[PDB]
C-alpha cells in the first residue's frame, strides 16, 4: 500500500509526463524494445521495425505509446482503487496479446528510467522510490488476474 506522501511524489512526476505524453511513450516503447527485444516479437504491428531510427520514425509507435501511456495515468491517479481499469487490461494482455508479467516488469523499468532523463528535478530517488512502488502494485494485482484465469505461469 503507497503511503498518501508516496502517491503525490509519483503524481506528481506524472503530470509533467502529460506535458508530453506522445514523446514520453514513444522513449519508452523504444526502450523496452531495445532492451528486451523478445517484447517487439508481441507486437505483430511493430516487428517489422529493425532499427532504432525506424521505431523513432514510426507514426503508429507513436500512438500506441500515447495509448499504453494514457491508460497507465488513468491507473495512477486512482491511487490504488483500480480495479475497474486493472480488469480490462489484465484480460487482454493475458488472455488474447499473450504478454508475461516479466514484459511488465521490464516496461516498468524503461517507464522508470524515461522518466529519470526527462524529469530529473522532479524524479529523485524519493520519487524513484515510490514509482518503483506504484509500478509493483499495478504489476502484483495484474499478476492476482493472470492466475484467476491461468496465465500467472
Ligand atoms: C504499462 C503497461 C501497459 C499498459 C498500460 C498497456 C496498455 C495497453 C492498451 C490500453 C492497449 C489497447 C487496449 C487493449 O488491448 O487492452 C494495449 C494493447 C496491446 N499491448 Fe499493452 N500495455 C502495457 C504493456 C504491454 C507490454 C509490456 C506488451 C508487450 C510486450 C504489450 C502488448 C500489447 C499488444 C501486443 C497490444 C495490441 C497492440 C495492437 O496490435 O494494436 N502491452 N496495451
Amino acid at each position: 500500500v503507497l503511503s498518501e506522501g508516496e502517491w503525490q511524489l509519483v503524481l506528481h512526476v506524472w503530470a509533467k509526463v502529460e506535458a508530453d505524453v506522445a514523446g514520453h511513450g514513444q522513449d519508452i516503447l523504444i526502450r523496452l524494445f531495445k532492451s528486451h527485444p523478445e517484447t517487439l516479437e508481441k507486437f505483430d504491428r511493430f516487428k517489422h521495425l529493425k532499427t532504432e531510427a525506424e521505431m523513432k520514425a514510426s507514426e503508429d509507435l507513436k500512438k500506441h505509446g500515447v495509448t499504453v501511456l494514457t491508460a497507465l495515468g488513468a491507473i495512477l491517479k486512482k491511487k490504488g482503487h483500480h480495479e475497474a481499469e486493472l480488469k480490462p487490461l489484465a484480460q487482454s494482455h493475458a488472455t488474447k496479446h499473450k504478454i508475461p508479467i516479466k514484459y511488465l516488469e521490464f516496461i516498468s523499468e524503461a517507464i522508470i528510467h524515461v522518466l529519470h532523463s526527462r524529469h530529473p528535478g522532479d524524479f529523485g530517488a524519493d520519487a524513484q522510490g515510490a514509482m518503483n512502488k506504484a509500478l509493483e502494485l499495478f504489476r502484483k494485482d495484474i499478476a492476482a488476474k493472470y492466475k484467476e484465469l491461468g496465465y500467472q505461469g
